[PDB]
């Protein structure tokens, strides 16, 4: 028992970190197999920031300007390129401690941890949600650009997120593996504020789904809902609407449970219009929706 | 910018994680040098656990009868040894993956980072803190015993914990990695039940000084205390008496965002009187006491 913000053992993801130069900006860089993967806005000074043309930027670097260095041991870069707003640096080793890996596009809603990283070293590793409105609410300070967000399914890697920037609210924006951002971000020194953010039902959902797994059953109530009714309330509170899709994906905890999802959608739908009436669930104050229902069943079985 | 609840990398532990095999209970070890470190309660059956001597049970056990696997792969057992809770069972390779490491015993209110493994293989990573009872409020189900708890100081880890019991209670009990318990828990399938949780006061202070840091000031106000009128308070409301010694430790943070201790003690004490009133501060609706003011200077800085 007990229920926990946790994040996947971070392991084969600190063997992936480097760190990578370029004139006088180091940031962190993902090596695997023969490619460091950065940030673009590596290759940018503090005046190329404001309005930067990368493909021109590019064009007065060699592959001897990136300076990768992996622990302290120096790489040697054979090749360079840019995909979309990352770079990939071709380098003549492949890094011995590459995991079995592979590149997703999450969507809002889905959870992942961050191996936050500065100078190639990380530092720590914490669980995030990619938000509706395509921002994540991290920990990262300058110099944490590069660090990556991932998934792992028994020894297979999945990054999907790699830092860029922190935007003026204070929350942070990046792109997947491919260079393309989440949510309509440019890699520029530009106000871009971010659209609403919204609370994913679907996770909250889960979590009280493991409350309940886990003791805290205080908000359970008699009452039930129909996902129409339930979306009234939703739209009302700024939470994502819920569509049969979610019904189906919380269906393995609504079957441990023995409480049909629509029963918990009420119970939902009492705490948004009461409160919590000064009592916590798992230990929290407020609906945490940063927890998958896949989370949920991956923590309550003890998947590893 | 952004403040949550980090944990070290786990990449230095996840080494050490190997799985234990007695009779036909299965846990987690940790491989340190040529020992292997496991909660002695391996060695007992169900029937056992009522009212176990383990110092008789020890007798009926052999070094062949311990199955340590590393991976895949099987350690061969040259000596076995009980030492308080633990079992430091001696095998004949050394881990090759050992980091510099030692073995502390924690105060109550530090806090540290779990790595829960099922099987000898990591699960997941989480930030804990040892609860001024000696319980940690943990996530760990069947077969996570011999999970551990630690700190990093750049390349040495600190070993604190090592997971034993799970109290009726839901809350988690366990040892130092030289097999005493925190607390006054016993390795006994006997109902134990937990004192006093209070509040880490000096904790709270140094989240509500990574509060302003980030932007989180509402809570700021126009008073001040002193010591004793602060923890009159602090005794009502069930948190940890504040001293000079938790006051000095807060001056970097005091320091730094120019606000006394005594004043953040002052907000502290409105806070208690009257509540959140619906607000929230770094995204928490209630008072976060699992980051120590060492954890908010490291996060808040970018330590390594
Ligand atoms: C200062 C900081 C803090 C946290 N995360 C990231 C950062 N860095 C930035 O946001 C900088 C590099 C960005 C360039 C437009 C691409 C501006
Ligand atoms: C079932 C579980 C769940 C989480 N953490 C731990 C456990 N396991 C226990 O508490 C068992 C082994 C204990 C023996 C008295 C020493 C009783």
């Amino acid at each position: 028992s007990g229920f926990r913000k946790m994040a996947f053992p971070s392991g084969k993801v600190e063997g992936c970190m480097v760190q990578v130069t370029c004139g006088t900006t180091t940031l962190n860089g993902l090596w695997l197999d023969d490619v460091v993967y950065c940030p673009r806005h590596v290759i940018c000074t503090s005046e190329d920031m404001l309005n930067p043309n990368y493909e021109d930027l590019l064009i007065r670097k060699s592959n001897h300007n990136f300076l990768v260095q992996a622990g302290n041991v120096q790489l040697r870069v054979i090749g360079h390129s840019m995909q979309n707003c990352v770079l990939k640096l071709k380098v003549d080793t492949a890094n011995p401690k590459t995991p079995k890996y592979k590149f997703v596009r999450i969507q809002p809603g889905q959870t992942f941890s961050v191996l936050a990283c500065y100078n190639g070293s990380p530092s720590g590793v914490y669980q995030c949600a990619m938000r509706p409105n395509f921002t994540i609410k991290g920990s990262f300070l300058n110099g944490s650009c590069g660090s990556v967000g991932f998934n792992i399914d028994y020894d297979c890697v999945s990054f999907c997120y790699m830092h860029h920037m922190e935007l003026p609210t204070g929350v942070h924006a990046g792109t997947d593996l491919e260079g393309n951002f989440y949510g309509p971000f440019v890699d520029r020194q530009t106000a871009q504020a971010a659209g609403t953010d919204t609370t994913i039902t679907v996770n909250v959902l889960a979590w009280l789904y493991a409350a309940v797994i886990n003791g805290d059953r205080w908000f359970l109530n008699r009452f039930t809902t129909t996902l129409n009714d339930f979306n009234l309330v939703a739209m009302k509170y700024n939470y994502e609407p819920l569509t049969q899709d979610h019904v189906d994906i919380l269906g393995p905890l609504s079957a441990q449970t023995g409480i049909a999802v629509l029963d918990m959608c009420a119970s939902l739908k009492e705490l948004l219009q009461n409160g919590m009436n000064g009592r916590t669930i798992l230990g929290s104050a407020l609906l945490e929706d940063e927890f998958t229902p896949f989370d949920v069943v991956r923590q309550c079985s003890g998947v590893t």
